[PDB]
């Protein structure tokens, strides 16, 4: 399995790993998937990068 998370930039380096660590096992217990064979990519979105209803994040 292989994860690719868009997140807004501005969380700290300890909180992603968390949120690696802890969707890897996620996807791990739910699939009976090895644990080594989990891939996750956290996507930093740069908040003039990011609409919702055609408006920024930056606002
Ligand atoms: C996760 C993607 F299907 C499995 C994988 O990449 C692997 O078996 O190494």
């Amino acid at each position: 399995p292989i994860a690719q998370i868009h997140i807004l930039e501005g969380r700290s380096d300890e909180q992603k790993e968390t949120l690696i660590r802890e969707v890897s096992e996620a996807i791990s217990r739910s699939l009976d998937a090895p644990l080594t064979s989990v891939r996750v990519i956290i996507t930093e979105m740069a908040k003039g990068h990011f609409g919702i209803g055609g408006e920024l994040a930056s606002k």
